[PDB]
């Protein structure tokens, strides 16, 4: 049939998105712990490091799609691109990252995530040169939707199309259904030239989260869907590894069973 | 030297361990030199025991960050009670303690094993035993019935000894007095300025030795250690800064025979 009133019950869910809260759910501790190297910040960190390690995710150009209010999403990426576009849906997450921007001391602090990718990097690289180059690197901070065949909108201000994409806890958070997310990351996969990268994070068998007042409904996906939702857009999967959530870091913020991450290549 | 009693700890702090000479973003600065010494000494693996005393600690831990996971019992010291009060305010973790998360972070970083610079504190804080008076002009620089386990296995000493002493003999015999702490085959590290003749910390103005790296080697020869490393930092012009005109540093690394 049709797609408008799942998108709508979206929609209309995310109005009431506390980015403070989602925060504090996510990445303050438990969840947001980078000293236990077993904790899900660490395994995404590493994830990102080690994908940009091999030095084969590279390019002028890099899209992060539903960056909401975060940014450790962009930390490892953001010495192998020298434009960085970052995106969200809501105004209010947009605003968060302006905060952080010019640095504001009413921004989230991400220190702990930068030094903690300066640490996984290996370089030496202190994470006030880390942060500097994230934010020297960010050349534009944009609405979008991805349920939109046009994700960015006509005439995107965005250099199109890009090098790369990182898409962290988006499609899956925002998709009434399997094939919407389809959908979605099939319009999103517009964005990317052929022989492009895509690194996608995402919740495993998810069906809802806390943002404050917002109660949000995820459609749970599986590893298997990720894969095939993959194949079917046009990419070769490179790396796809799952994270298993411990029970100590199921806080009620979430029914969250597993996080994933994909490296895959756009064919062409 | 009754010029120690003019001594302010935050002056010092400010001097020596804040911006520039405390920026560690830079690895060319002598802070991120002096943690990277430490720090290779004790990845050899050749430094190691149970117990290890920090001569002339003053208000600083930074020389104890690569230490800690090495020695299980560590005892700190000062001549200064004003200094022994500082370094309380951090290892309690109380109000207005000095903050130096940007080392702690530096030594994980440098140290390469994945740490995080909280883990890295909480053991150092956990090991300290104890932050005890000295006086390395004393031939027993402890007293008679220190709290501390002796014969150490380790030493580790920064920017006291040269900065203590009128001259190269006092400097000597000052060597000769905390040498009589370490334990036979034990280890020392010694930190300290180069041709150094004073520097100030507030009120104080104090007197230094001033020592070439052929002389701290010999000195190191009369008091029956073996010189398993000796290199030396020379002072960028950048942070040459008013507080004193040390022209160089040296990282020495010295085993009792
Ligand atoms: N239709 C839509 N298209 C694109 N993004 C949307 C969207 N609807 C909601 N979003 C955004 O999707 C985000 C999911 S939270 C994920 C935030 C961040 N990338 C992280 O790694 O934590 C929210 O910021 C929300 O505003
Ligand atoms: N007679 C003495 N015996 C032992 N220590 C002394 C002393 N007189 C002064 N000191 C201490 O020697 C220190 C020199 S500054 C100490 C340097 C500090 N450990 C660092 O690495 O930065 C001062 O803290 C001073 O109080
Ligand atoms: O960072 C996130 C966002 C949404 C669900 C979740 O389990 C984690
Ligand atoms: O850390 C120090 C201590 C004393 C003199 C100096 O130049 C530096």
């Amino acid at each position: 049939p049709d797609s408008a009133p799942g998108q709508a019950a979206v929609a209309s869910a995310y109005q009431r998105f506390e980015p403070r809260a989602y925060l504090r759910n996510n990445y303050a501790p438990p969840r947001g712990d980078l000293c236990n190297p077993n904790g899900v910040g660490p395994w995404k960190l590493r994830c990102l490091a080690q994908t940009f390690a091999t030095g084969e995710v590279s390019g002028r150009t890099l899209i992060d799609i539903g960056s909401g209010p975060t940014v450790y999403q962009l930390l490892s990426a953001c010495s192998h691109f020298e434009d960085i576009t970052m995106t969200d849906f809501l105004e209010v997450n947009r605003q968060e990252l302006g905060r952080w921007l010019q640095e504001e001391p009413g921004a989230f602090n991400w220190s702990m995530y930068s030094q903690h990718a300066c640490l996984i990097e290996g370089k030496g690289e202190c994470w006030q040169d880390k942060e500097r180059q994230l934010r020297a690197r960010v050349k534009r901070v944009l609405p979008i939707d991805v349920h939109q065949p046009q994700p960015l909108g006509a005439g995107s201000p965005a250099p199109l199309p890009a090098d790369a994409l990182v898409s962290a806890f988006c499609l899956e958070a925002v998709s009434p259904d399997l094939a919407s997310f389809q959908r979605a990351l099939d319009h999103i996969t517009t964005l990317l030239r052929p022989g492009g990268h895509l690194l996608l994070i995402g919740a495993l068998e998810e069906s809802w989260y806390l943002a404050g007042e917002a109660r949000l409904t995820v459609v749970p996906v599986s590893e298997e869907e990720v894969r095939e939702a993959l194949v079917r857009s046009g990419y070769k999967v490179r790396d796809l590894r799952t994270y298993i959530m411990p029970a100590h870091l199921q806080t009620g913020v979430d029914d969250v069973k597993g996080v994933f991450f994909a490296w895959a290549q756009k064919v062409g």
